[PDB]
């Protein structure tokens, strides 16, 4: 069970699982559906667009409602989060799972919304992208806006050939500048993904924001981790003991025992608490010299551009040469 | 309810061991911490400072490797008959895969702190099978000016060393406060606020009480140092400083892992400062809605947690809740 590739002339259903960016952020909101809409892909707005309860969009019957329309709607080809905030879990217990197993769709998003992606993979066994929210990465400014469209179209709507690379982009920003309106040019990060530890493994691909799996740990939403698999995991916008927290998280779940090797994404405005130590020397310390193959600054993240990362197909991941191949199909 | 192994009960003259799991307060509030020093001192108990007392690592105390080094002299030490955490913070759980279980359990002592202190109180628990507690962190909770600390530590003094009949009566305090004054120095008396615990859901709830700081909990959660939550126990939960959507998020993670269908009964501490991020709801009120239709008796703004004062309350033994009436009796031993 696959879901169809994108076609130019599509639906993408927007939902806000958590934060209410339509209402708060909508400079950003129209400039982001313009964009998709410039591109040839029509939005359909979902119920809650334009709804307002303070830290999230409304309850969480609500939101569920919100979703599941769009999930039983054949004319949607893609579910697109609009932003993640902390809440997408709140939704899980009442998702129409068997109405997403029954006509797969494309369900994309980052960030807390990987409760959902997570959930609906680990319920329906259909892949799910790890990618493009609307409003933060479709309301983006030039120049960044267009790769992570490239991106995007590379997944989702290209013919693939298989394996399917995965190619680094030659330069990046976490800045936060330009949210609602322009004031000048982001700087431009030239890109390297670290070669921390070297190896290479295959195995099928589970993860996400690290942040947001410790809220639907153990629970029917949260695929098991089976040993060989490749872990992806990327914080943004958090500090070292947070992360050092989140990573001896994994380590006592025994996740360390089981993966192959891992994929570590960059970490958006990274606050080092005055250590100057990378995220990686963190993650090196929690796994006291276990040789796991590990590549870091990896480019599905928080930063800009994004790539658009199928989870739960076979990848092959070479930390040594810092290569991304993903080796199963992952849409018709 | 076979006897089990329980830790000895504190005595006036006895050690207690500090250690700094997490972040670095001795170096960073040196002034409370020589004042809840003093304050132990006192009252006639010593203090051995672990090996990490003064030292500085920015966020933490030192390195993994060091802070459970730190931690395991005093669980190898016979002198110390109370380890208690002088702060918490975020990183206790890195220490968990380096703790020295078998010589805990080989000379159990009292194992008490709070807030991220969980991980270690949770672990131990069940590693080992004994019995922590809740309650005083050395800085935090000792360091308090008075007239909050004298209360935090009557009932300390009364769950750890005073003979107590059974079923035990946990009073409710008659002040509280959660107020973001008088840390290091004193400026002012802090408001006396008349304190009442709340009765959300009527109903009556017994069993083996489990839990501690929610946030801390989800570090832990799925490994061989949280302790599986069985059919019948009650569920003791408190978050600090946080705000309404970080505890939607740890409710419905509560509530995905199936927790709400089999605890009996839950005790929601106070939340100290709390962010309602403008919608005016009370975190009991956020918890209601993920608990949907869901009947479950509830009693709220417990004082176990970062507000003033602060109850000691084991955890692993079976308690009595009832929410109609407000009240919370102990009803197993938890030392001899
Ligand atoms: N007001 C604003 N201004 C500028 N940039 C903003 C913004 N709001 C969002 N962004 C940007 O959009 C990104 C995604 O926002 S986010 O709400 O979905 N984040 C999460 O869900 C995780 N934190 C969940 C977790 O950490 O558990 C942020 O990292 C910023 O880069
Ligand atoms: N610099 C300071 N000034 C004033 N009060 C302070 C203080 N530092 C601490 N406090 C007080 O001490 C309490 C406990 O701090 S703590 O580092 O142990 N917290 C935790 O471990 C959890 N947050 C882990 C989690 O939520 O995941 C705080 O709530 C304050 O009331």
């Amino acid at each position: 069970p696959l879901p169809k590739s994108l076609k130019y002339g599509d639906t993408i259903g927007i939902y806000s699982p958590s934060s209410p960016v339509t209402y708060t952020s909508p400079k950003r909101f129209e400039r982001a559906k313009s964009y998709l809409l410039q591109k040839g892909f029509h939005i359909l707005e979902g119920s809650l667009t334009g709804r307002y309860d303070y830290y999230r969009s409304g309850s969480i019957q609500e939101r569920a409602k919100e979703l599941n329309a769009l999930i039983r709607n054949p004319n949607v080809s893609c579910i697109m989060s609009t932003i993640g905030g902390m809440n997408s879990n709140s939704l899980l217990p009442y998702i129409d799972y068997d109405a997403f197993q029954n006509n797969p769709k494309i369900m994309i998003g980052y960030a807390d919304a990987t409760a959902l992606l997570l959930g609906i993979y680990a319920k329906t066994g259909i892949p799910t992208f790890y990618g493009p929210a609307l409003v933060p990465s479709f309301g983006e400014f030039e120049p960044f806006v267009d790769d992570t469209y490239k991106y995007f179209l590379e997944t989702l709507l290209h013919d693939q050939a298989l394996p399917y690379n995965i190619k680094q982009p030659l330069f990046w920003s976490d800045e936060f500048i330009n949210w609602e309106e322009k004031t000048k040019e982001k700087e431009l990060r030239p890109n390297n993904w670290i070669s921390v530890t070297n190896g290479q493994a295959t195995g099928r691909v589970i993860g996400g924001n690290l942040n947001t799996i410790q809220g639907i740990w153990g629970s029917p939403y949260m695929p098991c981790i089976q040993e060989g698999d490749i872990l992806f995991i990327e914080d943004s916008s958090k500090d070292a003991a947070t992360i050092e927290r989140s990573f001896s998280f994994l380590k006592i779940n025994g996740v360390f025992d089981k993966v192959s090797g891992i994929i570590l994404g960059k970490h958006e405005q990274f606050d080092d608490c005055g250590t100057n130590r990378k995220p990686y020397e963190i993650l090196l310390e929690v796994l006291q010299n276990q040789r796991i193959p590990l590549l870091a600054d990896f480019d599905c993240c928080a930063t800009h551009p994004m790539i658009t990362m199928p989870i739960g197909v076979q990848v092959k991941m070479d930390a040594t040469n810092k290569t991304i191949h993903i080796l199963e199909k992952w849409k018709i």
